[PDB]
């Protein structure tokens, strides 16, 4: 098979995104016949250079996940990606750890396939334009750049939250993400710091192409704003040296291969 074209010729650009209707995953699976068990897809007519594992930090967000799958699967296929969806479900009911789950996703997805690109996406963010590539570039890529909840612009120029893509080497270079940001906030800023401290800069699509919708939701319990976050982001340069992939442990309790995604339920513990 020849290589897929550098830019997909299948894209349609701007899309209409709605979250006001029920979603039936069995139906979504039917509308996406080429997506195989575990939520895996690769074009059958050409070889994609983008081997992407899409990692979603998760707990009690099934409804949001249905909308995510409904919208992203058609988009990822049009982008001609060789991809897999991984929902990292945090076991238990103790304080949430978004970034540690993302590290779990990276390490566990690599056991499935030789992925060389990682998209880290919150479960409630949907792209409004398929020209917004869900794959990696020569520099870390910030994808959800113009979110409606931020008035369709970046909240601040160093904002790197929501959805991003790091190549395998970029991720390894920064020793992955921090494992000690328990509760809401700051971990995305820490990741931004890591990239900068390793000589990288943030690549971004323009604001129109990067328009993204956030599914309005209320505060989840067990993920209260971390009071130590401002302090932690000020010491990233030093802490990234020993806190991340090289200090990660966890226990996978279960791996479920659904038609549209693989769900890894994992025990990531509590603060130490
Ligand atoms: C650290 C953190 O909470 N980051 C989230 C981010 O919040 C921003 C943060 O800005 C701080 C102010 O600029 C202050 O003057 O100085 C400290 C120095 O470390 C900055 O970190 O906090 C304010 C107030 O809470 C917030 O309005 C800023 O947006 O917001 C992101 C979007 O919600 C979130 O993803 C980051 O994790
Ligand atoms: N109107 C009240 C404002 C609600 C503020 C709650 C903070 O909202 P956001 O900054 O969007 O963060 P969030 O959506 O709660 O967390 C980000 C991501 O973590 C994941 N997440 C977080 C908490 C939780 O219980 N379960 C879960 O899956 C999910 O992928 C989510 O999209
Ligand atoms: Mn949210």
């Amino acid at each position: 098979l020849p290589a897929c074209p550098e830019e997909s010729p299948l894209l349609v650009g701007p899309m209409l995104i709605e979250f006001n209707m029920p979603v039936d995953l069995e139906l979504v699976a039917k509308q996406n016949p080429n997506v195989k068990m575990g939520g895996r897809y690769a074009p059958r007519d050409c070889v994609s250079p983008h081997k992407v594992a899409i990692i979603i930090p998760f707990r009690n967000r099934q409804e949001h996940l249905k909308y995510w799958l409904y919208y992203l699967h058609p988009v990822l296929q049009r982008q001609q990606l060789d991809y897999g969806i991984y929902v990292i479900n945090q076991a238990g009911d103790t304080i949430f750890n978004r970034a540690k789950l993302l590290n779990v996703g990276f390490q566990e997805a690599l056991k499935d396939y030789d992925y060389t690109c990682f998209v880290f996406s919150d479960v409630d963010l949907i792209p409004m334009n398929d020209h917004n590539a869900y794959r990696c570039f020569s520099q870390p890529r910030h994808i959800s750049v113009a979110m409606d909840k931020f008035g369709f612009s970046l909240p601040y120029v160093q904002y790197f939250g929501g959805v991003s893509a790091l190549s395998k080497q970029q991720f390894l270079t920064i020793n992955g993400f921090p494992n000690n940001y328990w509760g809401w906030g700051g971990e995305d800023d820490d990741i931004f710091n890591r990239l900068v401290f390793r000589g990288m800069s943030i690549s971004r699509p323009n604001a129109v192409v990067g328009t993204t919708r956030h599914i309005r939701h209320s505060r989840d319990k067990k993920n209260e704003p971390n009071p130590q976050r401002f302090d932690r982001i000020a010491h990233t340069k030093e802490t990234m040296l020993s806190d991340g992939l090289n200090s990660l442990t966890y226990q996978v309790l279960d791996v479920q291969r659904y038609p549209l995604y693989t769900q890894i339920t994992v025990d990531i513990g509590t603060p130490s």
